[PDB]
């Protein structure tokens, strides 16, 4: 499924995501924009390393979810990383607030660091009413 702007954000504050580890709205928005254009069922091959990108928050196989074929892996959130294609994000949300548990934080993401962090987000959230 591919959610609209405000749909995604009232949906991300219903599940809590607004301020999680320091992380507001905004935030959650532009990673989801830049990831996947807010699209659940996006996936992506690394050719490099043998591991796969799921879902929404394009979630990594190697430490997040389990595909049983990605090398040297591990599962952190627990899940199987079918569950992140889902249309129902609550899983991709559960693991999403796994991920920044960590140390790293929402920068965990390259793709955040590139198109997000010290930039003006407003603009993703304006207008949804959260």
């Amino acid at each position: 499924k591919v959610f609209e702007r405000c749909e995604l954000a009232r949906t991300l504050k219903r599940l809590g995501m607004d301020g999680y580890r320091g992380i507001s709205l905004a935030n959650w928005m532009c990673l989801a924009k830049w990831e996947s254009g807010y699209n659940t069922r996006a996936t992506n091959y690394n050719a490099g390393d043998r591991s796969t990108d799921y879902g929404i928050f394009q979630i990594n196989s190697r430490y997040w979810c389990n595909d049983g074929k990605t090398p040297g892996a591990v599962n952190a959130a627990h899940l199987s990383c079918s569950a992140l294609l889902q249309d129902n994000i609550a899983d991709a949300v559960a693991a999403a607030k796994r991920v920044v548990r960590d140390p790293q934080g929402i920068r965990a993401w390259v793709a955040w660091r590139n198109r997000c962090q010290n930039r003006d987000v407003r603009q993703y959230v304006q207008g949804c009413g959260v």
